[PDB]
């Protein structure tokens, strides 16, 4: 039966739940063979041979085990339109808009999604061998870590989520009977091929679909090879299904970086900070500090898991394995660590080639030799007069969370780390300040609300979660506020932060990156317990942020607070609200906005 296309492992080896899965699957998507990952080094070499010899991945030589994929350029980033959830009633999935199309979501019926299912699974991986990865999020164990079965016929898949996830034969000795997330995923390309190949990179971008189904706790995804679609694990396990699964139960799910920071007297904090697309996580998580004495280590850049221990502290777990980093704007200047987390055992996606077999992107910072050429990401030679960037600027590197110098000791550890700060903030030109401190517990939670950034179009992204709420973000707004009637909750501190402040010529304001240690000294000690108060929150006093060693910085525009900008803001918040949460919209933060317009009036 199935048996005989059964390439590697046991169909007698599966937990029955697990076979029943593939089963069922198989039958569906008709592949022509089924492979059990074991998550062995053994295997990962085979695959990415079988790759190699693809055209899927070309080998970098100047690392130790790098890779490189070429998309086909339809297929570069999630496409929120294209992702939705499916629940019996819309409200569950987003509020009903007072005016406009929800921007908080997108709800897809039961109906409608049996319909794009059927026009799009059965016979899809003919010609294909099905891989089955067992992964786990959160340390093979850990109370917090939640494990699923990734069903795909791409090998690229495959390989990525060994790294950002753990995966393999012992996660299916850990999940033993117990439940799991039900993950599919196909490129939708069956054989023979009916359209072009573009390099050697199938999709399927007409009917890319990438569909959750949280009461049959299922993931379906279809068409796209791109990361955000395709490693489900992360963005739709981690952050969308587990969001909602977190409200459910008492715990929450956030797309936050998670560091430990230490002070030159050995006191150490951990933070957490949620920014959206392109506005620094991974920078921050992994920050090589200016400051003297300081330091910096990395739990997490990109999602956590948070849940009150008995004592009342909101622990995080880091829920993924490695750090799938935007590229472009990497240098050994921005993100040293980085580099170095980077110089092996590391896939890359669209960036470019130099000729010596090493990897290349805008921002980079790094002149070639002598003779050596750059392949751009769309494979041709390319210089600077093309009018177009080398790498794409979503490309990215996948890399082992174990590799980062500054890794934390225990960012593996079941008990996960006790955050004492919430950090949000975005891109925005102008009228936010470098940083400010919520009032309290409620007016931080407007401020996660209130997140706008720039991506020239500035735009809303409350709590950096706008593409990736589970459900109704009113309902996450009431979640969020609920905490403060914790018993004995120990409330982290929350602030707000804006790295990208301009003067009027557009430059930046504040020089940022490791420099932003200085920022985080001034939480730090805030939160051991000084401030100017402001309508908006805290802001340091004069002279107490530490500029020693930096030259001159316009603290008075950077600082500025304006009467004007501020009414136009709050006035922009409170309509995105109430429009967009409108009936859902939690009490409290009604009050809040109220609150924000009335100490503006004051000014
Ligand atoms: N001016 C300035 N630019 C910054 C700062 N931090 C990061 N950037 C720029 O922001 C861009 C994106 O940074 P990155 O660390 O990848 O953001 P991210 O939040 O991790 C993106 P994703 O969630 O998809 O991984 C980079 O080009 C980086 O150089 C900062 O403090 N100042
Ligand atoms: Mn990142
Ligand atoms: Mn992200």
């Amino acid at each position: 039966n199935l048996s005989a296309k059964v390439v590697q492992g046991s169909l007698d080896s599966l937990p029955q739940a697990v076979r029943e899965f593939l089963e069922n699957n198989a039958e569906l998507c008709q592949p022509d063979h089924i492979h059990i990952c074991d998550g062995s080094e053994e295997e990962n070499g085979r695959l990415l041979g079988q790759m190699e010899e693809e055209g899927i991945l070309r080998r970098l030589k100047k690392y130790d085990n790098c890779w490189l994929a070429l998309t086909d350029p339809r297929d570069v980033a999630r496409i929120e339109s294209k992702t939705v959830i499916v629940t019996q009633e819309q409200r569950d999935t987003v509020p009903i808009p007072k005016t406009g199309l929800s921007q908080l979501g997108r709800w897809m019926s039961e109906e409608d999604f049996e319909k794009a299912f059927n026009a799009r699974f059965p016979g899809c991986m003919k010609g294909r061998t099905m891989y089955v990865i067992p992964f786990s999020m959160g340390p093979l164990g850990s109370p917090l870590s939640k494990i699923g079965i990734e069903l795909t016929d791409s090998p690229y898949v495959v390989a990525s989520m060994r790294i950002m996830t753990r995966m393999g034969t012992p996660v299916l000795e850990a999940l033993g009977d117990g439940e799991f997330v039900k993950c599919l995923h196909s490129v939708g390309c069956p054989l023979p091929l009916q359209k072009p190949l573009v390099n050697n990179w199938p999709c399927n971008p007409e009917l890319t679909l990438i569909a959750h189904l949280p009461d049959r706790r299922e993931i379906i995804s279809f068409g796209s090879g791109y990361g955000g679609n395709s490693l489900l694990g992360k963005k739709c396990f981690a952050l969308r299904m587990a969001s909602r699964l977190a409200k459910e139960e008492g715990w929450l799910a956030e797309h936050m970086l998670v560091l430990g920071i230490t002070n030159p007297e050995g006191e150490k904090k951990y933070l957490a900070a949620a920014f959206p697309s392109a506005c620094g996580k991974t920078n921050l998580a992994m920050m090589n500090p200016s400051l003297p004495g300081w330091k910096v280590e990395c739990v997490g850049d990109d999602i956590a898991w948070m849940k009150f221990d008995a004592q009342g502290h909101l622990r995080a777990i880091n829920p993924e394995n490695g750090f799938f980093g935007v590229a472009p704007g990497t240098s050994v200047k921005t993100n040293p660590n980085a580099i170095k987390t980077i110089q092996k055992n590391t896939i890359f996606t669209n960036v470019a080639e130099t000729s010596d077999g090493g990897v290349y992107w805008e921002g980079i910072d790094e002149p070639l030799a002598s003779g050596v050429t750059i392949t751009s990401w769309k494979n041709k030679e390319w210089s600077s007069e093309d009018g177009e960037p080398c790498a794409h600027p979503n490309s990215r590197f996948c890399t082992p969370a174990s590799q980062c110098p500054i890794i934390d000791a225990a960012w593996e550890s079941p008990e996960g780390v006790p955050i004492e700060g919430i950090i949000f903030g975005g891109r925005r030109p102008a009228g936010v300040p470098l940083v400010y401190e919520a009032l309290s517990w409620q007016h931080g939670v407007f401020v996660g609300a209130a997140m706008r950034s720039e991506a020239k179009i500035i735009m809303h992204d409350p709590f950096a979660m706008r593409p990736f709420f589970g459900y109704n973000f009113g309902k996450y707004l009431a979640h969020w506020l609920s905490m403060a009637q914790h018993p004995a909750a120990k409330l982290p501190k929350i602030f707000h932060v804006n790295w990208f402040r301009k003067d009027k010529e557009g430059k930046f304001l504040w020089p940022g990156f490791g420099e932003n240690s200085r920022v985080l000294e001034w939480m730090f000690n805030r939160i051991d317990g000084s401030t100017k108060l402001t309508p908006i929150g805290y802001i340091p006093k004069e002279d107490a942020l530490n500029l020693k060693g930096l030259g001159h910085i316009n603290m008075m525009e950077l600082f500025s607070i304006s009467k004007e900008f501020w009414d136009k803001e709050v006035e922009d918040i409170e309509k995105y609200l109430v429009d967009q949460v409108n009936a859902d919209l939690p009490c409290e933060i009604e009050r809040e906005i109220l609150a924000l317009k009335q100490r503006i009036s004051q000014m």
